[PDB]
């Protein structure tokens, strides 16, 4: 009698467990998904992470940078879920931007090496991994991204706020993608995690619910009520998780 | 069920085809337990309300009525008994005069009157029953994108402009009670509501299943009611003063 | 001048503080022929540096509004016609803004506030486009509204409508080949509230000038009527059913 | 005129129907001393700025040239004379690779293009930046191109994506420029027709995309004519939008402000 009762989601992302990636995870085998879980570069670290999960999940090798892992993907998933089987969800929890793009480092700083590989890594690889995905889709399935708020500029996030303005733009053309497949794309932005002080402080004045920086689980609801059949008309659209904290200037 | 123990208060039947209708239909399948409200037609009312899977008890409430609205927590407390509180409220209420609905005669009368409807009455609705809502309740309004103007919609489209921005205030109060306030943006249903009009909203319809990644089907109110169902749900629970788009996508794409 | 030998319309001075006084005085600066609304006024208005006719003008007036075309012609001479309107104009019950509750304002003091600070923009439309030039601007003033903020409350509402109102009034002035946009600005100095109040909103000022790049002066009201002015120009003549901000660029930062 | 006396460099010329074209010969109608820089085609830019109604210094300026980057304020300097600055900087550079624009899948783009895609369309907003803010008065102020992304649309594909960091990377650049007292705003124009080629169905979906933007626009929208986003430009080059920095001005007939 769970939410994602039979069905089969593919989560990536997760690196500790403190990751959003392990949350969502989590709670979508409470609520009776089939997990596939992918990881990059420290798999035997992450499987020792998986086996705190309360059940057992084939975990693969996926860097998005590797297009070799990305031609290979689909075939390997369906090892792992069986001939005739298909996915009805992917989540996307990845996001890379080096110490010259993020932080304190001065944002005319980060050379444009750095700022593309974050680029790859945050935004561009949600399409890679809907193109790789979306073959091995059942139409009704559900594509979701974590995102973090962009419209506006703020101290120290720096590079990675354009690397999330472009993974908005992405979900919008990955949308158009999937509805001809019958499947939704759709982005998580989130208030800040504990996975700069000031600026994450105003999450929970702002937010007329309050904003637990320490808990994660009310993220991990939100992306898995997008993984069911609960939103089914939302599609290239983005779903705050943030306390209400961004529809309030204070 | 989705929505199994929660007392829910829904208003805005008037028909089978009422969003509300639909709403309160898919609450029902999921194990709510409701109260409905209905506007100046109550026989009528309840022999559309006889159509939903399981009984409920049907009150008056006209939002311009300042007696309803100071008895309302009183009555649905009688429906609901004494120690029983509500975990979700839903306002499907809307209303602007054809004059409203060339944009310029529109007299400020009518636009009031619109206004008071579609658009005060979500504060009115959300003062009345927050006094009698639990913690992790959600309170639930129906929104159509007014971000950009269009044809024949006009000042009802203000409405909602103005609909959207109470929301925001709505939250701030409803947040002390540990209570959520959200919108819902559908996409255009063929609900009951000139040769130049009828051309341009037929046109904003074909556009909408055009732009929609996933589709939209005008005559099927399901997937908007269930998306109010997830907001009534214990499943967005750090969304607040927020809206949530039930139209295809369709609001996402240019073309 | 940037306004060489235009004939524009400016409502709302009410005091030499008044954001309207500041626009009137920048357009006679840069070239502008004026004619005044208002609703005492002309001892104000007297302190302009040139002189201009000064009309009465209650935008909740039918009569008012139905003469002020011929009225206007009177005063700039058969055969000539409005280059320029500007809109700056808002009203709001301390019921429905300052330190009173969101949820205690009565509807007929919002009613009355949404007619004079929305409803009124469409109003001035209807009766002045009849008398403007292609070419021609009408620009109204607005304060971001997009999110919910303490004590403006029914004003935050008020202005969400008007936001949606100029994209409507865009569709009609585009018929005459006349441009309508507002211009969203900072707060501008136009213990009186209490000690929690006065805290709330000095922070809400402070805060301004901090997320500013530019940095923000609530004490000056003459980059506002500088932006007033670019848009009565010739030089945004792409631009219409839209938002300026002028504003430092406080709306585009968050910290 | 609306610029007299500001020293002004305009990027982005590379024929006369560039919108950079359009800015550069406003801004000299209007008394602005340019300095302008061109990519690659130095002796072809050169014949095309002859077009222009005041004669300029033609910089070279290749975008992903760390070196050109590192000497611009120098040859700037020397362009407009030690002891000046400049008052004004215009953005008016974008690239993508048929891969990642026109009728290819939007899925079949290669990394690489989109990457060269992003650091000439978005990332040299802020390079630029970081190169002339050193050499900019006071009351000054940067303006790039901006094509509106805020929803997805046909063949645009990866150039959308690129607007969408653009328009991030302008609010980071006003932070920045705030410090020198100078703007920083993007100009959002409809589309403009510069330089059936791309086949029958695309070709009908781009001109359906075309014609809804006149039919859309309020005041209506010539793709034949630049000069309106030129003056646009210009406004914001000037001393009349003083408090707006970071933002985004729409000048596309209305047309964004409008579903149908
Ligand atoms: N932490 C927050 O405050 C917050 C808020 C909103 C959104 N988010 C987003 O949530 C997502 C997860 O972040 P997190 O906070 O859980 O941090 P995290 O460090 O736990 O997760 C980031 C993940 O990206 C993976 N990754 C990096 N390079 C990769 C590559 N080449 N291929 C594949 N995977 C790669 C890492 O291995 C890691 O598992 C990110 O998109 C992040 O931007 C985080
Ligand atoms: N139909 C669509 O295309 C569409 C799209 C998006 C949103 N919506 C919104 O959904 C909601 C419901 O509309 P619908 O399409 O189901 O139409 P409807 O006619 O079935 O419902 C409107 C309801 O408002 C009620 N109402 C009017 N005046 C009232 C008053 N004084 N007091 C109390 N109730 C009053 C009516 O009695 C009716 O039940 C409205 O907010 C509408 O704007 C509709
Ligand atoms: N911080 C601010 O002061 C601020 C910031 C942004 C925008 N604005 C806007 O600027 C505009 C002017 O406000 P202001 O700050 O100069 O204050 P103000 O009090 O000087 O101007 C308001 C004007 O509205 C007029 N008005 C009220 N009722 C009227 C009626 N029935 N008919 C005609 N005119 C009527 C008043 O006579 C007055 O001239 C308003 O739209 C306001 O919301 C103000
Ligand atoms: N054409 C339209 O419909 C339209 C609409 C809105 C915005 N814009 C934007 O206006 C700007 C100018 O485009 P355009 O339409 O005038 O086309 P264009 O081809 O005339 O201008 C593009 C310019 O970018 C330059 N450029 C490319 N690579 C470069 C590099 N490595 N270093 C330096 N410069 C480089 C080219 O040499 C050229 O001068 C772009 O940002 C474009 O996205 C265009
Ligand atoms: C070897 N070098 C790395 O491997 C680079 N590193 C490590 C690192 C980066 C920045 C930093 F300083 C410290 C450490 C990363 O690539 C980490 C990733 C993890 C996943 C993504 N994480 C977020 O997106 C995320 N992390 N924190 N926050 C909150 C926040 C809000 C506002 C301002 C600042 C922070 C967010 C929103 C993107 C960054
Ligand atoms: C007698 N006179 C009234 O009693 C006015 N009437 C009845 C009426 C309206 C129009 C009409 F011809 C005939 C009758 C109303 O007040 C009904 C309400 C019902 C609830 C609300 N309904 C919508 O908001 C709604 N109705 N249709 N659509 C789709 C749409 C989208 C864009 C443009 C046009 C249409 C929407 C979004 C607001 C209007
Ligand atoms: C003559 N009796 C009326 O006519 C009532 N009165 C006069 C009055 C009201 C309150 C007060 F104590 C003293 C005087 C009005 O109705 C004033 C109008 C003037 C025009 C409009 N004014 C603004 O829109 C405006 N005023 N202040 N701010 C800054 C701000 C920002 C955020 C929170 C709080 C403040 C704004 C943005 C709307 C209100
Ligand atoms: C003639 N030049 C280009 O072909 C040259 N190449 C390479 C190329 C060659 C052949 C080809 F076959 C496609 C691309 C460019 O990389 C030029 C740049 C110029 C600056 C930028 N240009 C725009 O941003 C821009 N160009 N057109 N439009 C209108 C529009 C709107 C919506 C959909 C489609 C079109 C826009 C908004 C981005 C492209």
């Amino acid at each position: 009698t769970g939410l994602l009762d039979g069905k089969r989601i593919l989560v990536s992302g997760i690196i500790t467990d403190s990751s959003i990636a392990f949350h969502i995870a989590r709670v979508a085998q409470e609520q009776g998904a089939q997990l596939v879980l992918t990881g990059f570069d420290r798999l035997r670290l992450i499987q020792r992470i998986t086996d705190r999960l309360p059940a057992k999940a084939p975990l693969l090798e996926l860097d998005v940078q590797n297009e070799e892992h990305l031609a290979s993907l689909a075939g390997r998933v369906t090892e792992a879920i069986g001939a005739g089987n298909k996915l009805d969800g992917v989540v996307h929890s990845i996001g890379f931007m080096p110490q010259t793009g993020m932080g304190i480092n001065p944002f005319f700083d980060a050379p444009y090496a750095d700022v593309s590989k974050g680029i790859h890594i945050s935004a561009y690889s949600y399409a890679s991994m809907a193109k790789a995905l979306l073959p091995i889709m059942n139409p009704g399935g559900s594509i979701v991204g974590m995102d973090f708020d962009p419209s506006r500029a703020m101290p120290a996030y720096n590079w990675m706020t354009v690397a999330k303005s472009a993974l908005e733009s992405v979900n919008r053309f990955v949308a158009r993608e999937a509805g001809k497949y019958g499947v939704r794309s759709n982005l998580v932005a989130a208030g800040p995690i504990r996975t700069i002080q000031l600026l994450e402080e105003g999450w929970d004045q702002r937010a007329p619910i309050g904003w637990n920086m320490k808990d994660a689980t009310p993220v991990a609801k939100t992306v898995c009520a997008l993984l069911s059949d609960w939103l089914p008309a939302t599609t290239g659209d983005i779903i705050y998780a943030d306390g209400g904290a961004h529809t309030q200037l204070l």
